């Protein structure tokens, strides 16, 4: 399933240049989702054109108050879409999915109750049904970790494509007085974005990542476009000592976790074929901690040239150089790298 950047619109809270604009900014960078709210018509349907102008899906959220199943003014807007954050019966969702103006039908994945189970047990056509995340403007209020998957993989179980809110930290823009960041997971909260993107898509749960509030910066939007969405890339800062060929096998191998997993590191023991003919002398092993890049020197005989990433703390081995260390606030990605899991280091 192909994995989508989306960004938040909240229009009454601007102007339509700054929102088309904006549109114009995040198309430069591979954005191709828009979520749109509607708080409290030409000037929607003139953004709405800027985005389908700019091939961007756009999924609306209308509150209930500012008003049925004509859903045809949603048709008129231009939006692709509209997102159903409380739900009905099953009954109603699944009559919905039946609209004759090829309207996608967004509901909350953020509730970890059998609803999917309910909706296409009435005539539904699941081809139209789509799933994002609630965001969560408090603090301490967005999701756990094993709650978050638990109604992730409700979603994959029946292969409804999903997505969740990750939070600019540039961004002044919500949908209400409180906004303490728009992300779904709380622990994405205060991480850089980016790492929030990668996050989600490590999980393997999430096909859509959308920014929650209003602007992200140039640069967010330019990090977040820079990233492969199909394969795990852990950003690594080298050691000054760290020689041109312990570079290469960390930058320019496509690493490997061999199946037969060991808890204190990540083994990428391929590299090791194309780099035992190599020189690694021997110099000042420290204490392996997690998140360190080492590398089996000269003295370590079949392992010279095995790339390692540590996952715990492991007394000096004079026979390892430590090459660099993974960024702090990525450690907890070394979870997603998996028995056979592809990965990349990155500077």
């Amino acid at each position: 399933m192909e994995r989508k950047l989306g960004i938040s619109l909240y229009p009454e809270h601007s102007t339509k240049e700054k929102d088309m604009a904006y549109i114009s900014a995040a198309a430069r960078h591979g954005f191709s989702r828009i979520f749109t709210c509607l708080l409290s018509v030409a000037e929607f349907k003139e953004i709405i054109n800027h985005a389908k102008d700019n091939n961007m899906e756009v999924i609306l959220d209308v509150a209930p108050a500012v008003f049925y199943s004509d859903l045809s003014f949603f048709a008129e807007l231009g939006a692709d879409g509209i997102r159903l954050d409380v739900g009905f019966d099953g009954l109603t969702e699944a009559k919905m999915t039946n609209n004759p103006y090829g309207l996608k039908i967004e509901l909350n994945v953020s509730n970890d109750i059998a609803y999917l189970e309910n909706i296409l047990s009435h005539q539904a056509n699941k081809s139209a049904l789509i799933g994002c995340h609630n965001f969560y403007p408090q603090k301490f209020t967005g999701l756990p970790y094993d709650y978050f998957i638990r109604c992730s993989e409700r979603f994959k179980k029946h292969g409804i494509r999903s997505a969740a809110f990750i939070t600019s930290h540039v961004a002044n823009i919500g949908p209400w007085d409180i906004n303490d960041g728009l992300c779904t997971l709380e622990e994405h909260r205060n991480l850089p974005i980016e790492v929030q993107a990668k996050h989600l898509w490590a999980t393997g749960l999430i096909d859509d990542v959308i920014i929650g509030n209003a602007y992200a910066s140039e640069e967010e939007l330019e990090k977040l476009g820079n990233l492969n969405r199909y394969m795990l890339q852990l950003k690594v800062h080298f050691v000054d000592e760290a020689t041109e060929v312990e570079k290469r096998a960390t930058l320019q191998e496509l690493h490997v976790r061999r199946g037969d997993i060991t808890e204190y590191m990540v083994r990428s023991t391929e590299v090791r074929k194309k780099y035992k003919d190599y020189d690694f002398p021997v110099r000042e092993s420290v204490l392996q901690e997690r998140g360190q890049v080492v590398i089996g020197n000269n003295s370590f005989g079949k392992y010279k040239g095995e790339l390692q990433i540590i996952l715990k703390e492991m007394p000096i081995d004079e026979r390892k150089n430590i090459v660099g260390t993974i960024a702090e606030e990525e450690l907890f990605l070394l979870d997603y790298v998996g028995a056979w899991t592809q990965f990349t280091c990155v500077e």
